[PDB]
């Protein structure tokens, strides 16, 4: 099933290299392609019929990138894969069905996947979950702290600061899953996207070093440096 298709411009930004080691990737140029949204794929063609290369997207995260220092109408993609891409649409309401529709199609594909038929439901059953599961182990961080903030012999101090540094990340990766999840809800309930300075706000200052030699901070490149994660 096709959802959209039409002329963007592309430049892939941040490639997953290589033992797991995201990369600024070839500083290429911008080039114009005829896209097209099919199920959860973006088949990329030269000519208004052979793909010049496809590009699969499931639970995906599109962010629009005004603060674009030359060219405007800037959307980022990000897949679940630490990989990172560009994107300019013909105009700021063009963008936004383009955002609007990789979303559909990720939030539809997940809902399939998760042998649910009613999607709505499902993606906001998520989030309930998610901010339980963000409580859980965000109680469970706070535990050793406010414990090993005791122990102070060097013998297990750094072996407990083993399970923090743990928490830490299983609380990234589920505000980044909750963030996607309000991104899909909104790109069917047609809402506002929801607000990403809120999901950089939890970032580790470790993770936040991370994503230093990677260009700046953004959400687009904390989801890559979450899915990098990812077995």
């Amino acid at each position: 099933v096709v959802r959209k298709a039409g002329w963007l411009f592309f430049k892939p930004l941040v490639t997953l290299q290589k033992e797991r080691k995201l990369e600024l990737v070839a500083r290429r140029k911008w080039k114009q392609y005829w896209v097209t949204l099919k199920g959860c794929t973006l088949l990329f063609y030269e000519t208004y019929s052979a793909p010049r290369c496809a590009l699969f997207a499931e639970d995906s995260i599109v962010q629009s990138v005004p603060e674009h220092p030359k060219k405007e109408h800037v959307f980022c993609l990000s897949n679940s894969c630490g990989d990172v891409y560009l994107f300019q649409a013909t105009s700021q309401t063009d963008l936004e069905n383009w955002v609007t529709a990789i979303h559909s199609a990720c939030a539809s594909l997940f809902a399939k996947k998760h042998g649910k038929e009613d999607t709505v439901r499902l993606l906001k059953s998520q989030t309930r979950s998610l901010l339980q599961k963000i409580d859980m182990d965000s109680k469970m961080k706070k535990m050793a702290e406010l414990q090993l903030s005791v122990v102070s012999d060097p013998k297990n101090r750094k072996a407990i600061e083993n399970q923090i540094r743990q928490w830490e990340q299983n609380l990234e990766k589920f505000h980044m899953d909750l963030f996607r999840m309000r991104c899909y809800l909104a790109s069917l309930q047609g809402g506002e996207l929801p607000n990403p300075k809120s999901l950089l706000a939890a970032t580790s200052r470790p993770s936040k070093l991370a994503l230093g030699r990677l260009g700046v901070l953004s959400v687009s490149s904390f989801h890559a440096l979450v899915c990098s994660r990812d077995d």
